[PDB]
């Protein structure tokens, strides 16, 4: 039960865009494409019914009057697909592609070994309980302190991610890195588990197109890692294009080849803050936890 | 005390049956064979009296009147006990075969050894407690924290699966792996633990004609695993002919003889959400734990 | 202070006897022999007063009046010395042998090493506490995890076996297997720890004249052992004649001597459920825990 | 400050015996000699003043009036010191020989070596708590499970040896066995340890003019020893003449050379409750833990 | 959102300042010079408003009636950007040189090796909690051991340090010393730890211009340390050149070159509430932790 | 701000001293010395003004009104500097010599080595809490089962030494031994962490002019020691000339060189609540821990 996506389209061209751009004031200062609504219908909603479609499209023409404000215009404004992102931010999800969507709880990490490197998802819940916390996926003592670290940082700026205030006496947190049998260690997940962590809490998806390695200390500075070019390597072969890494590592970045650091955006970082402005879409995708 | 089974097909006949038919709108459009009457008694029912077997022919009308709105008919449609399922869903009780019938807390999986392969049953109680969990069976640490991943999956997907809310803070659990003795480790009955825990928690019981493998992620997702060819024998061998294995495992079903591979059905899943609900029968057969 | 013996045979005959008669409406139809009154006192009995003598009294004739609900019969039934088990059922005391008459909280199991088999008692408390196990007689890994089997399957069937509804968190248990020096390992005293367990919390005493061997199932499952020539050897030379072995061990019954297993009543099992319904008496003889 | 002995015999002459005398309904019967009464004030007082005293004398009054009910007499009967314990039990002080006076928690017992037997004091502490246990002076695995039994032992007969009721979980025990650094260990200190904490429990005093070895079961059975000859040894050459011992140990009492066993009276005990019996004295002598 | 510099500095001159002064009654007494408002607003003042600034103003010209009433003076005292710490204290930020700026929960320490000294930052986290601590950065026993001794003097003198009086049950506390992988150990932290804990708990932040070395007794006597040559050279390499040391390590100083102790300021200190006096800046600069 | 020692000393002549003489009822029968009013000062007060000093001339009066009951004099008693211990006991302060002045929580034990002896100080602290116990400075297994003896001992003892009745759960306390990186162990120090846990607990300051070294039972037993010449000749060496030492040592004492013993004033104990009563000044210095 619910529409088909002919039947979205057109409830929101007839009904749902015509209401929300009349309640924002912007009646005949803009409109959206057939391509734009199917955008937001794909990339912006998932769901039975409208409500989200009728959201985000409110979305739109509230950003549409804010672009007014901050300057009038003569005629049609007319938001395509290849706008809608100006308007509704990053995509919430990719149908076509989606192990690289946004997800509540996850953050793609990076590992390496003597012959190269390898990708690894960090997988965190948060369910009801009483401040507990379980590290699993054979994690030696050096990264679960890495992930006691991040917890600590998280616990301390509430406030400032819009994390729960009592999330440490009202969840349980269990931190997973698959596959399970294979033992893992080091401190380059740090802010990679506070990612995780951080989303799992703020039910915040976060972006797993952009791949991330990097220490860090109990005040959230990142710290310098080891295993660059094969990390890289490792990203840019698994199609990963955007990448995390600590400003102190920016030496490493001529080892890798031309061709590779080509196709790279890499975002250098000091403050795990920056990291999770980064990797956490603004609003919330799922209930909070209690 | 209580009736004999030919006083429970004479019953049903004459009194249950008809009742049923009348309340649910279909009298003069359905009726039932003594066949169909004596499985709903024999594979739906456990019990001294007849309050159950009342349910189970009520449900029986409905799903009847279910396919009336889906399209009315002429005269009477007749349903014999090849048809029971279809109105019942999975038989409940295998009396002829008690072993292989679904059970509350049971799940079927599978090892392996350099020499061949084994079935191993999964065992799940669920009392009333305080959240504790117990983990025997000689369990390594691998899989032990298999069955905690699996927990932490169900603990944040309890509407999903109609388990109590409440279960993390009331609810002791005991994991055991028989028999007693023998050392068991490993990733692979990561979904065999969700399915045991689940039926545990919901009083669903869970089919035990179905053998399964497969690492589980704390999102759910259903990860590759090893022995393919050595579990399929072993399931093979041990008379189950229904399989649950990884999709990433597709390619290891070519490494089975054609006969064997002839005589399974394999259900490839991606998620845990498609076991449970292959395994967990649709309405509880015992009261809550608390 | 108390009635002597005399006295207690007097007083039944001459006031508690009669009273019980007429009161179950039996008066006329049932008599009792002398030897018949002080059995129920030797054995059934144990007291200064007569007042669990009276008790004793009126179950007979009540049992009595059952019997002739059955059906009646002209003039007297007179009950002798060897009719009273079929009324009071299994002798509650034996003061002539007293170590295997049924205790509380106790179970005879059996044991086996390289050079033959070896009677263990299995001892268990259940005082005022919380919920905590303490597990002692330098057991080994796996029988402990077999007490915790056993302690789950108990608490999983509260209304089964009449214990308290509460006991998970106000009752601790202590299960003691002497000597206290001596290492013990394995799974094979599960339903023995079952057993003591069971009549622990009922305060329904376990008959010490049945020594038993098996492994449990979390489910209650009774699982074939080891060492069955050896154990229950050792059984009939310490002159236990009633033994509880797994159905699954009905094959190395073959190899006991035919002399041996003449004077050995074995009773076959499945389930824990047929352990503890032949194990414990009907009746408690101790006040509750709490 | 108080009284000093003179004035303590004179008071007790001229006020306090006649005064309890006359309450008791025994005046003109009975009579105590000044011996008597200093040796109620050494072996049966430990105070300032003379309320103790005051008493001990009514109690010799009250036990007076037991022996008239049992038969009366003409004349008076007068007690003299080597008739006191008769009155007034087992001397409570021994101001002469304070080291083997009775003490609330403590017990003597008796440990050996490949070269000889040593006397060790078990000493237990009861003081306000949660149910906690401690086991102290370097205690091996299977002697800390033999203090463990010994308290369940306990936990399970606060009424038979007047223990409060909720010890468990309103009183810490504390187990300690000097000398703090020489490492102990076995089972044959349970009856010991039930002495000693039955004791601290219950405030009444353990005679310290009795040695004692025995394992105790979770029942209270008493179950034999090892070095006996050894240990009987080391108790006559310390000064001790009465020991307990398990029944099961009498074949080794042999072993000893006659002249030995002569001066040493021999208790064979099967159950520990006949130890506590012949230990604890039966008044406390303190106030209760809480 | 915010005032400019330029308009901080005009909305002082013309608003904040001559309120302030008048407000304290020292119109036409105290002046301040623009390079000294230019100063207030960048060592003293973190914000977006002026709230902080009018505040830090108002300290200037109390502080200006404080010298007034140990002697007037005729004529105007001009406050120039050299006399600001003279009236605000030891500044607060340094924008330009942020690394050793005072910071809430850090403290500069001092490591060696067989090849030299290292500077290693102490990081502390107090956040709403239940009395746990946590102690990470592969910290050895005796380095853990000095955070708890460290941590307990803190607990024994809340009142001489502004801490909460209930921190003990109400905060969680998390030591942690980068990087996370390297492995650490000793005592000579201990005053180190107490500087990062108190820092933590009152919100007063830690001067990071400061290094120091010495290991912390439970009543707060600072003991010596050993590796003084080496954490010295490695202080001044690292561009700090104020040091505290125990008193007992005064004699190690002459081992430095005479150029290296030149430019160095070395505090010796006995007791670690000279450290903290020294350290902690008087006033909090982020709100309390519950 | 407080009184000069000038100010002090005439404030006491001509206000504090003659008010306190005249409300103990003693005016014209005692007098003090301007240097026992100097002593008072300076050994028996630690404070900016005088109320403290007030409350000494107060028992120095009272103690006067004591001599007075004892036997009345003619004239003037007048009191000087070497009086005043007789009058308000062990000077509670020693500003010429701080490190052996009496303090809060402490305590002088001995240790040895193959090699010689060395003194080492028990420190405790006793803080707001729920009953945990920490023991640090690398302390073995046998010394923190002493610890534990000791502290037990006084949770038995609470009314004898003025121990907060609650104080086992309201107070943590932490016993710390330094050097924090030095190894120690062994059951000597039993008697030295007494003093110092019930001086902590107490408030009551320890002296810290007098070694002691002894090991304690848990019924307060002082045991014999090794180490005697070592640990004595350390004391003496340190300056240090009272000891505490067990009364089963006194044959040990023997071996030292008879100008060592000439300058040793040698306390011999059996019982620990002699050792507390000579080491602990009556009167608490700071206020109770809750
Ligand atoms: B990181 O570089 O510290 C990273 C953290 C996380 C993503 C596992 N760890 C690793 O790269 C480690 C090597 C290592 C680096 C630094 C310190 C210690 C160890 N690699 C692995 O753990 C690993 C696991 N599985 C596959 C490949 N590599
Ligand atoms: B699975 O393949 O990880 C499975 C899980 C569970 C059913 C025991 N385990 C095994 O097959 C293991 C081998 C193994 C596989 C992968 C990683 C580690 C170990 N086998 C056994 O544990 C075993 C136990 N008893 C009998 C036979 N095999
Ligand atoms: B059972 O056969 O598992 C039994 C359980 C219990 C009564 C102790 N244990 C034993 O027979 C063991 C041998 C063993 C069998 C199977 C697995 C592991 C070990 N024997 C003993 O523990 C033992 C102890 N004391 C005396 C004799 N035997
Ligand atoms: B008992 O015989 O088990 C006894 C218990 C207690 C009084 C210490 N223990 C011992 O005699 C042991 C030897 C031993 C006997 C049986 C099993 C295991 C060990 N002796 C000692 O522990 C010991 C300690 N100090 C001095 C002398 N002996
Ligand atoms: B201190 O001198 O005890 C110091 C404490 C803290 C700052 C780590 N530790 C060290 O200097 C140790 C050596 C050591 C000294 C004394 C006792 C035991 C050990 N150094 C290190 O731990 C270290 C760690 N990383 C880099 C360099 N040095
Ligand atoms: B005591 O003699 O038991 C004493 C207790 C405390 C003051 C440390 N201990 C020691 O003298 C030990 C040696 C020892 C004696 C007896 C049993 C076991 C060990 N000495 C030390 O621990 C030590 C520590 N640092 C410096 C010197 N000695
Ligand atoms: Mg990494
Ligand atoms: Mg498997
Ligand atoms: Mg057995
Ligand atoms: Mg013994
Ligand atoms: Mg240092
Ligand atoms: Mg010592």
């Amino acid at each position: 039960p619910g529409y088909t996506n002919m039947e979205k389209q057109a409830i929101a061209r007839q009904y749902l865009w015509p209401k929300q751009v009349r309640e924002s004031g912007m009646e005949g200062r803009i409109e959206v494409t057939d391509a734009a609504i199917l955008r937001v219908i794909s990339e912006y909603t998932r769901e039975a019914g409208v409500r989200g479609l009728e959201r985000e499209l409110g979305k739109i023409a509230r950003k549409g009057a804010k672009f007014w404000l901050e300057g009038a215009w003569e005629g049609l404004r007319t938001i395509d697909a290849s706008d809608i992102p100006t308007y509704l931010g990053i995509p919430r999800y990719r149908p076509d592609k989606a192990e690289t969507e946004p997800q509540v709880g996850t953050a793609q990490g990076l590992a390496w070994t003597p012959v190269g490197g390898t990708l690894l998802t960090i997988e965190v819940a948060a369910v009801p309980g009483s401040g507990k916390l379980s590290l699993t996926g054979q994690l030696g003592e050096v990264m679960k302190e890495s992930a006691q670290a991040a917890l600590t940082y998280l616990r301390a700026h509430t406030q400032d991610y819009g994390l729960p205030e009592d999330f440490y006496n009202k969840v349980d947190l269990h931190v997973h890195v698959p596959d399970g049998a294979t033992p893992k260690d080091g401190p380059s997940a740090g802010i990679t588990m506070a990612t995780a962590i951080a989303s799992a809490l703020s039910r915040r998806p976060a972006r797993m197109d952009i791949a991330m390695t990097g220490e860090v200390s109990l005040r959230g500075k990142v710290m310098p890692i080891g295993g660059v070019k094969e990390k890289l390597l490792a990203a840019h072969q698994a199609g990963i294009h955007k990448i995390v890494l600590p400003k102190d590592n920016e030496a490493q970045l001529e080892e890798l080849p031309k061709e590779v650091l080509e196709g790279l955006e890499i975002k250098l970082v000091e403050d795990v803050g920056e990291v999770l402005e980064y990797l956490l879409l603004p609003e919330p995708t799922m209930p909070p936890v209690v």
